């Protein structure tokens, strides 16, 4: 059983339609370099628009039912032969979510992942649009594999991830944007993010993919103009957390690397680490003070 | 810019004749039609007198049917030549199950289904539980050609879970119509006051408008225990979005409240005050019980 | 100075003793039926499996050949026009035949001859004397109410009486009045078993419970069948009674005589005393979970 | 004639509106009770005062009491304890901004075996209840005491054969129901009594199982929001068999002590072979989670 | 390569004394282990003589609940100690429910659980449905440590629809223990060619194997009409995947089948027949009927 | 005493040839009825070669409407000649869809209506798939002068829901057209005993009798890949309402299998036996699954 991957990284406009236009044209091309299973990066329809707290950018939001990027990515997916989870904005009634919809190899939509650790601070004020998820972690059973995918932030949380391997994720995926914050030339993250997620992969022996974007972004704030430069190093590592496939910090990129999904699950399934756990000390995990279990 | 939709609530007094009532609440829907209005509110039970006074065995025998209800079904005529949304209050039959229900029209004449009043009052002059089973549908949010809205029920208004409950469902407006007036064992109580804050307070937490009908005049009812009498209060309502109160009857006039409300802005106003992005589900088990320890099966 | 307003209604037991021909109880059946109409009757009940013996006493292959499809039923068929000749509703009890299943059935027949349909008796007896969970799938229909020329009713059958369950489910989706056809008696293993006056006081109490009257129809006489062990006999013991909305009963058979037993009801005072009385109105079905479980504890799927 | 035998009890008396007089008294006739061989001994209805429920009032709601370390139930686990006797203990109790009329099970070695709160909850002139209790939230329940595993459910409850077959099918194995009924002040011509009592009977031959009732006695006034408003309670506390056959009975206004010894293993026995529980179909019982025969309640 | 799983059926005579069949089973348990077998079956209602012959009001009273069984609790040590899978059955009595029951005891003396008879036969010798209400746990596949297996009981084994609905969860395997002979009432009938051809038939259509242990001997029951005898007739056995029979015991002895099956050459068999993804639950809502026209409620 | 009703299953090599083949039918039908045959069953497919071998473009051509069609019509003049029902196995065009069917042709020559093939196959010698949409008539029985029919064809006979859903609905015999063999693939596998035990399985379960008739012969079609052979391996069979096998045919030659059943006795003993009585449907709805789980 092989099944090929792909992490694709570009560059957006604050246009809807143009942006569509460019993940339809990098998964088409994945496509042909063999994927099965392509992932676009967070957000993609605009602007990384969480630099600014507007009350306007929250109704960006759009309901989850009938999407026209959703709606228009089913036809794309159903005709190529290729999984594609889809980064969107959602409304639901007065919540508001950081959202994916997972949509298999014959254009269906099999359900909805809403990001559960939201991201906070100058350039990432992301509490303000989203409510914490409520879906809880989820694995997605497609016809190429079962799939653990979680959003961004997601990312740094060894819970996720540890969660969606016990739930029987053959893979993790993680749409991303991230890089410079505005506050502080300073602060680079490229390095210790790429080193937290490796780590995910190696703890739970799965591969990992993470799409990330590039280019710069200038947003109209409250507070007047705020830039970010996305910094990419979109990647694939293998379920020992090494990086077989990584892009660079500003060109446009389409990565690809074939697993052998039996074979990783007979190396997880000998070196035994999942029969070895030990939940009956793990309750300190409930907690968020350390001692104090949570209602 | 954005959709507009005027709201009414309307006031008035009523005999305990069906034919007259009916008559009265078409002349005044009429009037809130001629001055815009997209969405009247007629107070609760108008087909005849607040008979709750009474704890009778032949006044039980006033329910009817949801099914060819002959006033439904006149005021369904009355929605689709004006183009207005009538929600039409009325004492439901249901088999051997009895309830204080509202059916929704919409702006077509469609009758979208009903609301069963879901917290039932009691006591000196207000023996509702008596007639009413509690309600069985729960809290609804009804979709008409103007505006998702909610519709509960007269003694609904007092609770914030009723509230909270339709605004959760995409509610952009509530509305709540109301008998309510003085009590007849007790001159010394006024309740006007306490009424209006505490729906004030839940337009206010939900940052949606709310109307609120109320009646009128004072009814003399024969009771198992000699003659009974409540003064009805009107005070009538129309609150925006932040509580406010955009229109008010007096106490004895018969009226016609006209609000318009820009739901788009409040839409917009509602998200970015944050209250939905903030709420704790995962800390509010506690609403499912009556004694704060217990939950109910 | 006038009558007291309300749709009145005459309901009627009958009770009679059969022989194992099915045109001798059929004639037997219409003559009762006539004279339950000539005394006012508009709604007559007529008892349990009357076309033949009660045949239940054995567990034999040739009796389930015994049933007979819904569909162009002669018994069910004559008694249509009898119903439309006096302007009587007629619940006919009969054997179904439907495909490979089988049942314990009974077509309501309403008093402009149209069939309204069928009812599939639910909870199925069992033991010496009454082996009906031999012959009979348990009923699919569920509990049902017809809506006839006089009345809305709820009808069910024999061993479905002495279930509370059963009279409250006819009695909310509006059952104005209840009918029972039975065929109960004496137990052939054991002489010491008199159920009679149990019998009653179950179905007394789901009258009064749902403020209903009632309507039993049991058989009289003693009948004797060749089983797989040998002949066995059971003495029917009559005592067809119809009770009135607080459970008392206003007719009563003995356990001997052929009856036709006669009562009216104003099917609007008590519709107004039922809802009165307010058992309806303070019913909790928040807490009868329970009640869809077997073992009080697990429901079942 | 082996098996489990046990001896139940209904008094049946009238009282005050003192606590101190009417504890006395139950007192008294539990252990008239305990002398004539009762295991189980069961008390009328809110036995602590007068049927205050003919008036709704601001003040009456105030007299109730919360469950934990309610003085009256604290008394009668004495007396259970010293006698041996499993006694049920109605009263009035206040929880938090909840109210119920509730019924506090104590067992044979005087401990406090849980609470039932009422749950079908009358109304109407003379019995406005409603305007008290919150319809009750624990559900039917049954208790399992040093002699049987027993079911007690509250007054308007003993009308509802759900009640009844809820109990039974927990495995309840005698049914008792605590009361409070008698005249109307509001129509002199109705007369509950037979009825009341079919309607347990009732109960009783359909789920096999004895049943209890005790009632009240005497002529009660109360002074309401509108003035006087009487009520004479008529008593007939009775014990019904496993067929619903009236074993024991009281008139409507003797102070009475009722008697009447059961085989619970024989009367097992006689319930599962008549079969009833093994033919039950509720697969086809869902109408009864409606209220109006069609709408299946949230 | 692969999986290997050792499966028995037992085959006995029963006598009046409980602890003397339990010992008696425990005896061929042993037996069994002794020749490898990691999962086995012990026939129907074991723990005394098939007392369904009569229809009494005493015999219903030798049903015992599922908690604290003290059959069960002793085979679970038992289980442990061999580290065998052992399925209980036994006459459940729950509140006023009874059921003809089996427990499931996992290889390291866990109780995994019941499942209760869900087809109750009835006739001459056979009187079942005096006795039990029909079961209430669906159809269960159990997680042992050897193997997900479905265990149902005798006259289940009459119903393609239990076998499909166990291997549609996930049953590697299917045990059926029985009680099955004569009939009292006429002696010309002969069922056991019959019985195994229909267990056949499941075992094929699901590419599964099954097993299944039927009791011995004539036993004579005291009914309300007098004396009732069965020959019960053996002929227990353990099918293949395909329907052929590996091991069946004779009509008259005690016996032990032994029998090993690849269970991942079978899974890896059954998926490449594709009976599974090829069938048409769209086309089967008539299964849902008893009469082939109204669906069951 | 009841009645009773003689069935007959056909077995013969079919050429690829059509008018071969239909007069080859035509002489066992008459056989059957020559030795008091009133239900006659032929093989599937039996106009030509097992052609769903390979996957060709140009057989599709083959599939012909129900109306009108040469074989149907030619085989109705034949039932009402001999008073025999005939179920017609055919290739049917029907528009953008093609379907594996069986028309069933009473007594008196009346087309009584079709029945299309449900459970739709894959692999080597038999890819059914590509030349097949699944059936959308479900699965039905049919009124004769004799007797109420349930007919299902090939692969639908490994699956109990076919033949329960046909009794549940009446039907008193059961009917499977079939075409198996050797597979081209590995010539290790020998079906016929797994075949013969599920259908004595349906035949048993249900109480009905039940009727199989399969093809003799090798056949050679050139395919997309190379000659893919079969060997059909015959055994076409009668079996009783207790599954036992009552008359069968060898794997080599013609055969003319009859059986009379007595319709009433056997409706009796299947009643009295009580599965039907037994059913829990309350309890089956997992069967409306294909991963035991989640409705269709």
């Amino acid at each position: 059983r092989k099944v090929v991957v792909s992490a694709l990284q570009f560059a957006c406009t604050d246009d809807v339609s143009t942006n569509v236009t460019t993940a339809e044209r990098l998964v088409r091309a994945a496509h042909k370099q063999g994927a099965n299973i392509v992932l676009i990066q967070e957000l993609f329809e605009g602007y990384y628009f969480c630099q600014a707290q507007r009350e306007d950018f929250i109704q960006r939001a759009k309901p989850y039912k009938d999407h026209p990027t959703i709606m228009r990515l089913q036809k794309l997916a159903k005709e190529l032969g290729v999984v594609i989870p889809v980064s969107f904005f959602e409304e639901a009634n007065n919540a508001h979510y950081n959202s994916i919809a997972i949509i298999d190899a014959d254009g269906t939509d099999l359900g909805i992942y809403r990001k559960s650790h939201i991201p906070d601070g100058p350039g990432y004020e992301e509490k303000f649009y989203f409510n914490p998820g409520d879906t809880g972690f989820k694995v997605f059973q497609t016809k190429y594999a079962k799939i653990g995918v979680a959003i961004c932030w997601d990312q740094w949380f060894p819970e996720a991830a540890r969660a969606m391997a016990l739930q029987g994720a053959e893979i993790l995926f993680y749409p991303t944007a991230i890089g410079s914050e505005p506050h502080d030339q300073s602060i680079d993250s490229r390095d210790h993010w790429k080193r937290v997620m490796q780590g995910h992969a190696g703890a739970n022996l799965v591969p990992l993919v993470a799409s990330n974007r590039i280019g710069n972004e200038i947003i109209e704030t409250e507070h007047g103009k705020s830039e970010i430069k996305f910094y990419g190093n979109s990647f694939i590592a293998g379920p020992t957390g090494e990086i077989v496939s990584i892009a660079d910090d500003k060109e446009e990129a389409v990565l690809i690397a074939e697993f052998n999904l039996d074979k990783i699950k007979s190396m997880r399934h000998c070196w035994g680490v999942f029969r070895d756990r030990r939940p009956d000390l793990y309750k300190v995990l409930l907690t968020l003070d350390g001692k104090n279990p949570v209602l």
